[PDB]
């Protein structure tokens, strides 16, 4: 089975594709860790895409759609978290998985309103050496776990992550629901909620 999870910044994509690649043996693909550990070792990926990332702009399609290209597993279950985000990284992707006789299977889209979103991601605090996510709020981090809020989390670049996810990404809700495998989630519930429903859409 091939999973897409889509939907704005701060749904709770990642929190979600943690829980069920765990849980129900999928490889998580998250375009956005991989990237991160692509800044830090300072790869040529790394140096090219920082900018853009600090920016809150998307990374290059060419530069994604060649890591997608090399990460791919050939076998097993899969969930794209944060890949595609623009119409030629899914054009791209369908003509991938094509080649290989494979398909998405299932688009699952996390809808919340924007200001939820501001709310999740201006309280998303981050252990930096292992990308776990926490929320001052809806998951506090224990005490004497060292996090830190991202750069990219700052009010002004939530902004510019939102327009530039209803501008180039949200056009992908139609591209896929035209397909007939889109499947909607209230993202906006509780995680054990969302969990669930996620469950129940894929089975
Ligand atoms: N598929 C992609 N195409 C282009 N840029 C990407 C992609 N995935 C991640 N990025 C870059 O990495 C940043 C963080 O991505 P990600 O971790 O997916 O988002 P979020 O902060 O919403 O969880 C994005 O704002 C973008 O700069
Ligand atoms: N259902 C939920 N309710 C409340 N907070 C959540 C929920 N899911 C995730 N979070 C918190 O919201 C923030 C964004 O979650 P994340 O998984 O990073 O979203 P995305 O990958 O879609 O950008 C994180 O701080 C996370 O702890």
């Amino acid at each position: 089975m091939i999973l897409v999870f889509l939907g704005p910044p701060g749904a709770g994509k990642g929190t979600q594709a943690k829980r069920l690649a765990k849980e129900k043996g999928f490889v998580h693909i998250s375009t956005g860790d991989i990237l991160r550990e692509a800044v830090q070792k300072g790869t040529p990926l790394g140096k090219k895409a920082k900018e853009y990332m600090e920016r809150g702009e998307l990374v290059p399609d060419d530069l994604i759609i060649a890591l997608i290209e090399e990460v791919f597993p050939k076998h097993g279950n899969v969930i794209f978290d944060g890949f595609p985000r623009t119409v030629k990284q899914a054009e791209a992707l369908d003509e991938m998985l094509e080649k290989k006789g494979l398909k998405v299977d299932h688009v699952l889209l996390f809808e919340v309103p924007d200001e939820v979103v501001i709310e999740r991601l201006s309280g998303r605090r981050i252990n930096p050496e292992t990308g776990e996510v926490y929320h001052v709020k809806y998951n506090p981090p224990p005490p004497g776990v060292k996090v830190i809020q991202k750069e990219d989390d700052k009010p002004e670049v939530i902004k510019k992550r939102l327009e530039v996810y209803r501008e180039q990404t949200a056009p992908l809700i139609e591209y896929y629901k035209k397909k007939g495998i889109l499947r909607i989630i209230d993202a906006s519930k509780p995680v054990e909620e969302v969990y669930r429903q996620v469950l129940e859409v894929i089975g």
